[PDB]
C-alpha cells in the first residue's frame, strides 16, 4: 500500500520530469543534443560554442539535463558528455525514433492549457487553427515515417497490395496533408493512379506543385472535407492515416470511404494502439500522454466543430465497431512488432456489385 | 549501466509524467481534485455533475489521471476514486502543502518556451512583465506560507528577533508584493514600525489601502527599485523573501540592504536551497525543476535587463559569499526540518558606529 509520503516522493519525481521533458524539448529545437553526440566531453563554453548558442543559456540547460540523469556531468574536469546509448534516441540521427521530438509536446499542450481549461467550464473546444506549430512537427514526424516503413513495411500488411499497386489501381489517400504518401506511392507504382484529398487549399496546391515537380502525372490532389465527399466507386484502395480519431463527424467520415470504394476494394486505416476500456490502458506504456494528448488537442478540436469527440484512445474495440457500422462486414487488425503506437485496420469491401 | 532499451522506458515514462503533471495542474485549477475529495467512488457523469463541469472533458482528464496511478477507477461499477492519501497533497485543503500547485508551473513554462529558445540563438532574455499569470500563482502561495509560519517558526530562527519586535523596531519587507509580510508583522509587532518597498506602483496602493482598512498606522508602503534606494541606516530588521536570485543587480541590492541597516541591525534573507556546484545538486529532489524554473523563468528575467542572471540555483555557497562582498562579516544558514526548498540566511552588521 502507497503511502503518503511514497506519493509524495513519486509527485515530486514527476515533476522533476516534467521539467526534464521541456529541457529535452529546448535540446533537440536548439540543436545542443545533436551538439553533443558529436563531442568529446567539453566545458559549457566549449559546448555553446560549438552549438552556436549563448553560453549563460547552455549553462543552465546543462544544469537540469544533468540533474535529469542524462547529461553526464564531470565536477574534476566541469566537463559534460552526453553517454552514445542515450544520445541514439535523443538526435535527429534516429528519425523517427528520436524521442525528444515527443518532449516537444509538454510545451506545446502547456501553451493551450487555459484554453482548454475554459472549455471544461463552457464547453465547445479549442478550434484547430490554435494549433499550427503541432501541426507542423506531426506533419515532419508521419513525412519521416512515410520515407522510412510506407513502401516496405505498411503497405506489404494488407495481403496482396503490392502486386495489385504494381499492377494497377485507383488509389485515394484521405487526409493526405502536404501529399508525402501519394508521392511515394505514385513513384513506387506507375501503373496505379493516385488522388491525395485534403481539407486545407494550401496542402493540396502543395502536393500539385511537388508532383509536378517530379513528372508524376499519376497523381493528383484535390481540397475537400472528409466528411462531404461525392466519390462513388472511385478507388480500388483508400489509406487513412492518423486522420479519423479528430474528425468532427467520424462516422460520416468512414461511411464516405465506404461509398468511395469499388466493389473488392480496401480500406487502410492507421490509428491510434489503445484499448475503448480504461482498465486495459493502464500500465501501458504512453497510455498518460495519450490521454493528455487527447484532452488538450485531439478530443478538443473535434468538440470545437461541435464533433464527436472520440479522441486519441477511441480504441481498436470502437474502431472496429465503426467500421461495421460504415458498411465493412471484413476487417483485421495488423500490428507491427517495431511499432507501439498504431493499429492498422484493413477493412475489405465485398465484391458484389450495387 | 543503463541500456538504451532502459533508457528509452525511462524516458517514454518521464513523458508519461509530464502529461500527468499537466492533468494535475488542470485537476486543481477546476476544482476537480477537491471535488473528487469530497465524494465517495462516483461516475464520470457523477463527477462532472459535482464540480460543475463538461463530462466529457471530466472523463478525458479523468482517464489520464487513472492511467498515471491517481484516480483509481473500478471497471465492474465504472467508478472513479481519489485515495485519501493522494487527496492530501493535492487539494486546497493542503494549503502551502498542495503538490497540485507546482504542477501548473509545467504550462507556465511550456508557455514561454519558443520564446526562451529565441534568447538561446539571440541572447537577452524574456521579460518580467510575459510571466503575470507565474507571478500571480507565486504571490498566492507566497501569502499561505506567510500565514502559516511567518511569525511562528520563521522569525524565531533569528536569536532575539522576536522579542527585539515585540519590543520595538524600525523594520523593511525588501520586495514586498502586496505586504502580506508587513501586514502580519505590524499586527504582531505594534511597538515596531514597518516599511514594506515594492517595485509596482500598483502592489504598493494595494499594500497602503489593506493597511488603512486594518488601522495598522505603523505599516507603511514605497514604491522603489531594490536597486537604487535611499535608505541609510534606517532599519534595525530588513527581510528578503526570495525576491534577491531574480534581480538585474543582486550585488548592488545586497549593498543596498548593508547600508540600509543600522549598526547592531540584522538581514534575514530567505532564498532557495541548493549548491552552486551542481555534482551536489544530482539526485536532490526537485533540482531539475529548479535549473528549468531557472532557464525559463528566474534565470532569464534578469537577462531582460541586461542583469547577472544568477538564477534560482545561485546556491548557499554563492549567496554567502555575495553577503559578505556587501560587508556582512557574521553570516549564519538556518534551516527548517519542514522546508527543503527554503535556507534562511541570517546576517548582522557589526555594531561600530560609522
Amino acid at each position: 500500500m502507497e503511502t503518503t509520503e511514497e506519493f509524495g516522493n513519486r509527485f515530486v519525481a514527476a515533476i522533476d520530469s516534467a521539467g526534464l521533458a521541456i529541457l529535452v524539448s529546448v535540446g533537440h529545437q536548439t540543436g545542443l543534443l545533436d551538439t553533443m553526440a558529436g563531442l568529446p566531453p567539453a566545458t559549457s563554453m566549449e559546448i555553446a560554442e560549438a552549438a552556436g548558442l549563448e553560453e549563460r543559456y547552455v549553462r543552465e540547460w546543462l544544469g537540469g539535463m544533468t540533474t535529469g540523469q542524462i547529461v553526464e556531468y564531470d565536477a574534476g574536469s566541469s566537463t559534460y558528455s552526453l553517454p552514445a546509448h542515450r544520445a541514439g534516441m535523443l538526435t535527429r540521427a534516429a528519425g523517427p525514433d528520436n524521442l525528444a521530438v515527443i518532449a516537444q509536446f509538454v510545451s506545446l499542450l502547456g501553451e493551450v492549457e487555459q484554453k482548454v481549461i475554459r472549455c471544461f467550464r463552457e464547453g465547445g473546444g479549442v478550434p484547430y487553427s490554435e494549433y499550427p506549430r503541432f501541426h507542423k512537427l506531426m506533419a515532419e514526424m508521419s513525412g519521416m515515417v512515410f520515407d522510412a516503413a510506407l513502401i516496405d513495411v505498411v503497405l506489404p500488411l494488407v495481403d496482396g497490395l503490392p502486386d495489385r499497386l504494381r499492377s494497377g489501381a485507383d488509389v485515394a489517400d484521405f487526409g493526405c496533408g502536404s501529399g508525402r504518401a501519394v508521392k511515394l506511392m505514385a513513384q513506387a507504382f506507375g501503373a496505379s493512379r493516385f488522388t491525395g484529398i485534403d481539407f486545407s487549399d494550401e496542402a493540396v496546391a502543395a502536393g500539385t506543385e511537388e508532383a509536378a515537380r517530379l513528372g508524376l502525372a499519376n497523381a493528383t490532389f484535390e481540397r475537400h472535407d472528409l466528411a462531404e465527399l461525392d466519390k462513388v466507386g472511385a478507388y480500388d484502395v483508400i489509406t487513412v492515416f492518423d486522420a479519423i480519431h479528430d474528425q468532427a463527424q467520424p462516422a460520416r467520415v468512414l461511411q464516405n470511404i465506404y461509398r468511395a470504394l469499388r466493389p473488392g476494394g480496401v480500406l487502410l486505416m492507421v490509428d491510434i494502439k489503445a484499448s475503448s476500456q480504461l482498465e486495459d490502458n493502464v500500465g501501458v506504456p504512453l497510455s498518460t500522454y495519450l490521454y493528455t494528448t487527447s484532452l488538450m488537442h485531439c478530443m478538443t478540436v473535434s468538440l470545437a466543430l461541435d464533433g464527436a469527440g472520440l479522441g486519441t484512445v477511441w480504441g481498436r474495440q470502437l474502431a472496429t465497431s465503426m467500421l461495421a457500422d460504415a458498411g465493412f462486414t471484413d476487417v483485421t487488425v495488423a500490428e507491427i512488432e517495431s511499432d507501439v503506437l498504431n493499429n492498422y485496420y484493413i477493412a475489405r469491401k465485398l465484391e458484389h456489385h450495387h
